């Protein structure tokens, strides 16, 4: 419906890239409880769209998102906080993050949460959660730190320190970084390419490799050995291999 | 023996590197089940070898190996696949093994190199998972030893795009620690293979074994594994043998024991 | 009391920061049972001192630690083994490494044990035990690999081949690098940030990025997730996020 | 409202919210429609002030038959990739009175409640072997977790059943009762539950579950962190009050 | 062919592979030839198509009285670091038949084994402790797992045995029958898993087996994984359609 | 010179280190005075040569009745910001001897303990939740870990207490003894662990423990590492020897 904090619409070739732009500018994308109910909104819609296999998030050139509202934790005590945040986890389709300047504390937490991170030339990255007298609390300290390492994290973490796009993408947090006025494009052209692909089999990876932080190695290939099997009860597995053999193009049916 | 697809033979010092080549390379080194039964072969043979303490993977210049043979599956179907079940064996060898990359290391050929405990690349290697492109995802660990060495951003962009990535990009990322010229890349991993094969087997053995459980376990199990393989060393005569020469200041003279 | 082997002190604004350092020069701070016993001391008695908020560790410029003593375990025996080393990871505050020259072995690992390592441009780290017909015994294969990946962590305790400091930074094993002369200085800086924050919530932060070692990422999030909601029954965490709200600097009390 | 579930509250001060299947005709079997009721039967009890505990129960010959084998007749693999364990998403206590039949997603559910009560005739078994499939909601999982690689093994391979006291004597339930008042029975069992403190009820809950999720030395660290927490809620300073001062600790859930 | 073990099939159809280990002067005790002919059997009724299951078994007297210490006795420790789990690469099902002893390596053996069926006077144990080393195939881990901490740090500490009952009542078998019968006991349990879909039960045991290497979250996210794959074979679509088109299921194997 | 506990060496040639809890006023309450002098006994008894294992017991009225609330009543949540498990840093089994109360901290320090022995009228339960707490020193983890989820959440919910017969059909306890005699058959229990190499019994230890800090698979891998390190001690060669040349086996832990 008519969104207050969010601005979504299709785009790249055939319209299946679902993007997704926090619009919240005053508050630099700070993610407010309703910002946060738009974005899942917005996410299970994606999702559900037959014609979306990739959706990119991104914000403003200033900011992708300042954070998490304070003004809303402020008053908040602990039992509060025991009696909605990671639902972009529950997305079977790939999320790329397009992040343009300010990524921090929840901001830079909603990012890590994307499979896949592009920064703009002048994106910064942080957990500002210590000066506020709190921790990351959205996979900061886990997300990062399975990233970057633990000496970069723990820097970040314990001071509030922010780095640069390319601190971010030589540690290993982004992959990607482009000029601010184009990245949005070329996340989209990465989602497009994403979603050229047959949509079961890039779900069934994308949950391989998510399992990596799940289980030990073993495990991890025992499980991605369970998923290439079944990529066999699908057409588009046959169709692909046979495309490969026959020298032609593949044509992929999400089947 | 007479191999068909691989050409193995010794190097080195003392004659202590087992080099194995892939040589298919009209199919630019692809997998087919035949090579992959004679690499297994030169392996269990180079792991038996008492003169060699390590062993050297590579293929040709343009190719380590360009991916799983899939004119060999494109006919199987899912039944085939579950009630069929080796492309792991490498993992079973206790002697060091490195892989010298050089050109394509794509799909089954680049989670081969991952399987290697040390990746050395040729300036122009390349790696990539491109199963994604043929309707189907990496099956030999390229979504957990990639994502593990290369991190979440770039391991999702690599097997959702099919898309590959530079000998620089695969060091800077941590996928490959050196990057050599194409023409010395395979002498280079025999120098490093030679140095690992110098020192004691048996504790060069364990220190593998004790790196690799850094994957299989917590940071707290994981030094307590690595504590009783480090109390283990002390039974043996090479451990003995090591700290003498130091503290006597000397060469040390290992006997494998 | 007075050490024979390492020399502490308090530095930074408000003398917030403990600074040990190794002292042991002939033996370029080769990890002695009497060093380490002091080191000990050194650090239960920073942890203690309330006006501390975090240490740092170094040695000395040509040589942080050249790794363990060999001359004390040269005669042991597999059942004197089986029959301290790493107190450090036992402190909540947290600990910076400086490390200037060389790092090996024990040495390695030690730096490895703390929270942060800094570089000075000639450190040099390297885990040489299988020179000597032994491994890493201190956790030198688990964290080296953690922080490194598999390829360059066996290169190094398969060979003993040592790396740059410029090569453990772009590796992720350390998160700076320093001029050898500022070096510790620059450590003492990061310290200070990190003793101005609030050492409750700093505590459980360490906690926090720590447990990224410990558990499946599923069940590392819950932790941080429960730590976050304890971060509310500070008065730290309300005075940081009123501060912010109300545009003010933020008093915290360690409370 | 409701046309496949029957809900009430019950227990002292109405603390306890009961759930109870209602589809005899099917032996509650579990399909989609119940499914979706018992969810918003559990999401209604878990946001109720008045509610501590919840009691889940079926009939007296079945607590649930198992899903609903023709509503999955004729899936396909490709439907299947592209909640029937929201009930894991519950903060408060959920207690399985198992009166009769709780076989395969029937048993699976029982196994997904925190306590589990089973009635003199009660049987417990995972036969979708038998149906050309496996169980698929914790089956293979909460059942060898509970009863043992043995006999879990025995019954997800043959589909064979077992008695309450099997069941209990292997720890997969952890009472037995009279088929008559094994619901009454269960009820009191959620109304102590309930007297608690619910902050501190979910707390203990959340912790014992981590039992399964994570290797003991993590687990007794997380329990420490949450063992702490308690300290910040007014409950854990009046009970230990009320302790220290011999007298009844009154809860506030805060 | 063989020299310690004695193969065949049985049950109907011949579906059941019969191995027995057959070493009777030294009580089965698993020599290292023994243990290379066990693997060849194991090997084979897994190529064989009309195997489903397979029943493991030695002497009334003793399943196997241990490794063989004659054979370790002057091995040094260099030497342990320059296939006894081997049992446990195979895919179909292995119901252990354990009548008499099963000590040492053979307690480990059984426990090896998806099923363990105990005959009367079965008896368990890990001596490893009298020799002078601990259990080195699994001892200290599968029984620990079946039997709780304290049962196990027991027996493994002390080297005591415990009854067939004991080990039910621990959950480490999960049936006794007579010394007699038992053999025949187990065959009829491996027939019944035999006439079931030979790749779901496949499945099946991988997803129970997956109970001990991940948290529950993971474990439970790995068996939904192979339950969708279910639906990916003709002998899923053939079991529920059986059971709707109320007949009996006529399973392919695929 | 101890204020709280009794120690004592037992058994065949004083092989056994006994510790007894004595603070009957409180129910052997654990006071950190208590524990400090526990810790202390421990370490003296794991430092002493001559013993092999310990015993450790408190009254015939109550083992422990729980942490001292008193002590804590008044702590702050962040004073908890600001050593109760050291036993499980002792290297030589301890077993428990649990004769009475054994509830909350009580429960949880039997728990850490290698083996329990519990007396006819023992009784075992964490009440933390009535005093607005979860138990806090791996009662939410041990108790789970060996009894069962369900069995778990019921103890830890309502802070209900079971029986002697109870814990040890669940398997929190492997033996039940008179009141009388308990103390004297745990003792027994450690002179036959005493009488065993305390190296090996020291490394068999560490291999049941780690059942419950990794998966299978490693936990085999680390089982066997230890398995071969048993190659690298006399009384391993001692032990094999004196089988094979059927006579009495002479250790010298080492
Ligand atoms: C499960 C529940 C989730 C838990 C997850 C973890 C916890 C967190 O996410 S806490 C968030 C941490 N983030 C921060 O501390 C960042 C706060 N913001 C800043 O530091 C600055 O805004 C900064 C540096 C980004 C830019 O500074 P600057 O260019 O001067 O812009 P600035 O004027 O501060 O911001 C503009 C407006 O946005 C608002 N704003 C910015 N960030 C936030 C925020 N995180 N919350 C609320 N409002 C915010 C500002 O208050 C201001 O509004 P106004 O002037 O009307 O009060
Ligand atoms: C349970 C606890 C677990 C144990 C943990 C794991 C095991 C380990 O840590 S073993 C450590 C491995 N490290 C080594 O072998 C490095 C030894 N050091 C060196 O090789 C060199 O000192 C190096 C390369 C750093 C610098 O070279 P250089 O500048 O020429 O100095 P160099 O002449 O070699 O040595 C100078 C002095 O330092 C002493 N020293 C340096 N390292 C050590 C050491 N590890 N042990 C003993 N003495 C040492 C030397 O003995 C020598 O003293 P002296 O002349 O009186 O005999
Ligand atoms: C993530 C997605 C979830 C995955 C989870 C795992 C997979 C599963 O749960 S599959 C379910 C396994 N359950 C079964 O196979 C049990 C099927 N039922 C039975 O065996 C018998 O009903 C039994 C033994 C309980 C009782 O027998 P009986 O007393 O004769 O009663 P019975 O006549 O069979 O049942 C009565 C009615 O309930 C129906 N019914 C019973 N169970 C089910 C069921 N599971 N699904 C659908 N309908 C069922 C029967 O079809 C019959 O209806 P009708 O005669 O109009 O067709
Ligand atoms: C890391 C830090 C550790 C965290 C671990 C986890 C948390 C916990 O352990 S909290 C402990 C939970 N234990 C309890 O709630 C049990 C409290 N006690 C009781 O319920 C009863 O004493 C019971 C049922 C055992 C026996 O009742 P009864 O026979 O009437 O004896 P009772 O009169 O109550 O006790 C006798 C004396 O011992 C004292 N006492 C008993 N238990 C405790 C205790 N846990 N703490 C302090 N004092 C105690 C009583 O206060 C009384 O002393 P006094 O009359 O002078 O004040």
């Amino acid at each position: 419906a008519n969104f207050q904090y969010i601005i979504t619409e299709k785009k790249g070739k055939n319209s299946s890239v679902g993007l997704i732009q926090l619009n919240r500018p005053k508050a630099l994308n700070a993610l407010c409880n309703g910002l946060i109910e738009e974005l899942n909104q917005a996410l299970e819609t994606f999702e559900e769209d037959p014609a979306v296999g990739a959706i990119v998030l991104t914000g403003g050139e200033k900011a992708f998102a300042a954070g998490a509202d304070i003004k809303e934790m402020q008053n908040r005590t602990f039992q509060d906080c025991y009696s909605h945040w990671d639902h972009i986890t529950r997305i079977k389709k790939p999320v790329i993050a397009a992040v343009n300047g300010y990524a921090l504390g929840g901001g830079c937490e909603l990012a890590m949460m994307c499979d896949i991170i592009y920064a703009g030339e002048k994106a910064q990255f942080g957990q500002p959660e210590i000066l506020l007298g709190t921790i990351p609390g959205a996979g900061g300290t886990q997300r990062l730190t399975r990233a970057v390492g633990k000496s970069l994290a723990m820097e970040m973490v314990l001071t509030g320190d922010r780095i640069s796009a390319q601190d971010a993408k030589q540690a290993g947090l982004v992959s990607k970084i482009f000029p601010v006025e184009t990245l949005v494009e070329e996340a989209i052209q990465c989602a497009e390419k994403i979603a050229n692909n047959s949509k079961i089999i890039v779900a069934m990876a994308k949950e391989s490799v998510n399992a990596a932080f799940e289980m030990t190695l073993t495990e991890g290939n025992k499980l991605e050995k369970k998923l290439f099997y079944s990529t066999f009860a699908t057409d588009d597995r046959r169709e692909g291999m046979s495309a490969f053999v026959e020298k032609r193009k593949a044509n992929f049916k999400d089947h």
